[PDB]
């Protein structure tokens, strides 16, 4: 739906259990070029949710408009405020689910090549393969090559 | 006073007390861009200063001129072979203490929204929005998009 | 011999003993820009070695081809298939000598300017040095102008 990179990110949280503990991965993707933001938080509060995002700006640049759910970190006052006070157009109107599958897979396949090692590097390595590493089909490129 | 970015630079050490003890807080700020950079240390000899002038080039670029105040690990013969080896200019003649502010005004807004993190994500949450979510005025961009 | 950055890196891991314990450094260096790479790491098996391979690649972007000596990481099947599953072709047939000597000899001196700090720290700021700050000869420019 986005013309050309971070014009509109679609985000959500969603879930990982590693070690009886249920994570909470923050995700967020550009419609245009595919490209991946994902954090690992123990949680989903405005505080992590606004970490969240500022690490996916930090590694993908600000979007003009993010799409998200109606869960209650993306309607608190904390992240509206953050919103409006930055102009990012936010709206709650499938390429997460997709991307959530694919972080997934990679992030499984990265814990058992290293099992001795934390899910911090796996998720870490999954993030970086995905959007630079993995060619996308039928344009021969990678998600950096196209976001950047 | 800088041309265009990265042609001149000015640099303090600034102190910010945190559970009664004192950081020093190194800023380097670009005088075309306004782009920050910071690095929490606990002290300011010239190891720690020479340190966060290279976090500052990494996330900046490579600097042609420098502008310090007379403080001794600015003029420590340590920093000094540091900046004749890789040819930056240093001299020695408000940018900083509006940049020490604005840092310290989002560094508290941060602390007290997630009062149990560290102060290193506070910063750190601090240093990124500053850079890349606050738009100036009159331009309507981010310190980021001038910059880079 | 690469034509342009990253369109042919070498790699190999040297040794570098610190406190009793031989540390692995997995390098790459582009062929154009003389660009580097360096991870520190315990060990080298092909865990590891894929892991320093995404720092590379995070730091200097994706490899056409890469050329590595015949050690068992390299030749793994593990390796092998990262590969050929996202389209870098590998070669096993000076550079890596040089760089590993000229990273050591900055790693050495930031170890003996900030002794009480740890290693981690000493093998940042070499890597960064090496590829933003030392101008290189004929050409006036850092490693990371040519490269990027
Ligand atoms: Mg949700
Ligand atoms: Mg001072
Ligand atoms: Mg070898």
């Amino acid at each position: 739906r986005g013309l050309l990179p971070n014009h509109i990110w679609q985000g959500d949280v969603t879930h990982y259990k590693y070690k009886k503990y249920k994570y909470c991965l923050h995700v967020w993707v550009d419609t245009f070029s595919g490209a991946v933001s994902v954090s690992c938080k123990k949680k989903e509060t405005s505080c992590e949710t606004i970490s969240a995002f500022l690490q996916a700006i930090s590694l993908l640049g600000k979007p003009l408009h993010i799409n998200t759910d109606n869960g209650p970190a993306f309607l608190s006052q904390e992240f509206q405020e953050f919103c409006t006070s930055y102009h990012i157009k936010h709206s709650t109107h499938g390429l997460v689910e997709r991307t959530n599958g694919i972080i997934k897979n990679l992030l499984n396949k990265y814990l058992l090549d290293c099992p001795n090692l934390p899910l911090d590097n796996a998720i870490n390595k999954a993030l970086w393969t995905l959007n630079q590493l993995n060619v996308m089909n039928p344009s021969g490129k990678t998600r950096w090559q196209i976001h950047h």
